[PDB]
RNA sequence: GCCCGGAUAGCUCAGUCGGUAGAGCAGGGGAUUGAAAAUCCCCGUGUCCUUGGUUCGAUUCCGAGUCUGGGCAC
RNA sequence: CGGAUAGCUCAGUCGGUAGAGCAGGGGAUUGAAAAUCCCCGUGUCCUUGGUUCGAUUCCGAGUCCGGGC
């Protein structure tokens, strides 16, 4: 049984992932899938570094523009959509090339996800209510009583995972620990994994500052103003929490100056890149490609496949 | 001589913030000194104190005029005097707060008795000037009043028109009439200027405050005024900062990004002229905007 | 020119009743199970502007100098 | 094929260190004042070589742009 093959092209923001995948498209029989939590949103184009129409004509990207910014996506939704796209592409005699910087998604796809309940807004509101009356420390104390192992790993000041560990208990009566000893299904594909990134760190920062000011001149403020104008989007939504968009949101709310927006936008982008690189340093199977050398990058992929 | 307080400062200075904190300590009644806050239904764009601030502190001379009605420094003078007389006859001290320095000037020093606007006579001067240019009218003024001709520049249509208007209605020239004076205040006044530490900080708070009001439904407000059908660019209300730019946006003359840019610029420039007024103002005590604690304390002492 | 204030970490600034210092932000490392561009954890780095006076000891109090921001004067 | 000069859009130096609008700064202010006016400039002329007493300018070469196959 020959396991079908796929390629992961990962990397930080401003690393030229999109550039290289579109070049790979010309010489390898591949179909591209976006692995990015922000490129999935309609009308969020400039700030997300979405490939434009002409780039999509030459190299179609699946899993772009499948959500309105008011709606939320998940590692799980990605996994289900990604698996289903990977079966079509394979059934057409092609090789799925998955490209993006959203590393939890790659991980969810590669090693599985344990089956668990999905979000419950009502249960989430309840927990948020109690945090506001008694602090998150009371909630972490509750988790100590029901799920000691989850309590130890999850820090008292991590609202997101604290809410998540309790939620799973409230919905099903079983603890997060209990459910996650059932393991995720591994990806039934032979996968070649690459991570392309700038030679050094000083240079990663330089390209990020450049790519931010590039966006500003591309009409980024206008894009975010349209979103801002709708009236039904708010900073608790994943899309508005995106890098660039969140700081521009403060700006449009009159909470910071233009220069403070610019400062905090770039910083958030550097902070993104840094966390993407952390994932990649601990990742297993990675072939490293040099961002500032796209020609060798292309040839290195070719001769590893 | 009964006493009074001037609290003067540029836009985005925390005037109202301080006024409401003074109202808790000294026995005092606020009077708004502002060419724009007089107008009904112009609330967001003008930085009008909200209905909550108005409950803590009553402000007089707010929302006394429909936007189709021109106010004037003389109308302010009459109303402020009449209101000071109530506050004084009621045991309290008038605290006039705001950023319209000509209005403060007229009140303290007095205006000389002249004729008011005659719109027909203004119609003829604006008609003559379109046919014969603004130099010929200036020439006309030099022939009959040399002194104002030397002071009023040929490219200043408002003051030139006014100088000629005073003569056309009266027969007496502006110089002749401005020889009689005010009518200064019969009050012992304590004058305060409240401004930020630096010009960069003032600019930055101005940008911020303008985006604040956009996000609070400023365009909807101006849409309502635009809805009416009787208001136009020659009215004092629609020439206000923010409102005038939003007016061009609503006429389809400029984009939204352009409206925002010109609005911020127009508000920076307003603030600049406001502190030009205050620099050199006699007897004024300066206060820092960013130090509200130290601010309040200096006022309490001086009085 | 005169008067007032500021000067301390890569940035904003707190503080040291005179015993040579710490917050946020930036930067570094790490965690990561249906919000992940999210949410968290851990770690840095000082001629305390210069100089003189008082002092056992001064970044701190005092004087002077320099740079910066205001006001006043033109 | 083109463009790179002020915070922004740009003009200009027949080779001798540069203006225009806008922004910005200073000023005036007598019934429209959030109005109406007046005054002032903001400089590694992208980098590097060549030619030159002198190059931002002329001529190469680099780099970034925006356009044409
Ligand atoms: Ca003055
Ligand atoms: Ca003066
Ligand atoms: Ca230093
Ligand atoms: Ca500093
Ligand atoms: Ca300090
Ligand atoms: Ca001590
Ligand atoms: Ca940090
Ligand atoms: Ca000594
Ligand atoms: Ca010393
Ligand atoms: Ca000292
Ligand atoms: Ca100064
Ligand atoms: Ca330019
Ligand atoms: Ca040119
Ligand atoms: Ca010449
Ligand atoms: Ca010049
Ligand atoms: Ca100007
Ligand atoms: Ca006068
Ligand atoms: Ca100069
Ligand atoms: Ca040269
Ligand atoms: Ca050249
Ligand atoms: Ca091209
Ligand atoms: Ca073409």
């Amino acid at each position: 049984a020959s396991l079908p093959k796929a390629i992961f092209l990962m990397g930080p923001t401003a690393s030229g992932k999109t550039a290289l995948a579109i070049e790979l498209r010309k010489i390898l029989p591949v179909e591209l899938i976006s692995v990015d939590s922000a490129l999935i949103y309609k009308g969020m184009d400039i700030g997300t570094a979405k490939p434009n129409a002409e780039e999509l004509l030459a190299a179609p990207h699946r899993l772009l523009d499948i959500r309105d910014p008011s709606q939320a996506y998940s590692a799980a939704d990605f996994r289900r959509d990604a698996l289903a796209e990977m079966a079509d592409i394979t059934a057409a005699g092609r090789i799925p090339l998955l490209v993006g910087g959203t590393m939890l998604y790659f991980k969810a796809l590669l090693e599985g996800l344990s089956p668990l309940p999905s979000a419950d807004p009502e249960v989430r509101a309840r927990i948020e209510q109690q945090a506001a009356e008694q602090g998150w420390e009371s909630l972490h104390r509750q988790l100590q009583e029901v799920d000691p192992v989850a309590a130890a790993r999850i820090h008292p000041n991590d609202p997101q995972r604290l809410s998540r560990a309790l939620e799973v208990f409230f919905i099903s009566g079983k603890t997060l620990t209990e459910l996650t000893q059932t393991s995720g299904d591994a990806l039934p594909y032979q996968v070649h994994q690459f991570a392309i990134a700038p030679a050094s760190r000083e240079l990663l920062h330089q390209r990020i500052e450049q790519r931010f000011h590039q966006m500003l001149a591309s009409g980024f403020e206008a894009e975010v103003r349209a979103l801002f104008a709708r009236g039904d989007l708010h900073t608790d939504l994943p899309s508005i929490r995106c890098v660039g968009y969140r700081q521009m949101w403060s700006y449009l709310e009159g909470e910071i100056s233009y220069d403070e927006m610019v400062y905090r936008g770039v910083c958030a982008t550097r902070q993104l890149a840094k966390r993407q690189i952390t994932w990649l340093r601990g990742w297993e199977g990675v072939h490293w490609l040099d961002s500032e050398k796209p020609e060798q990058a292309r040839d290195e992929v070719l001769q590893v496949v």
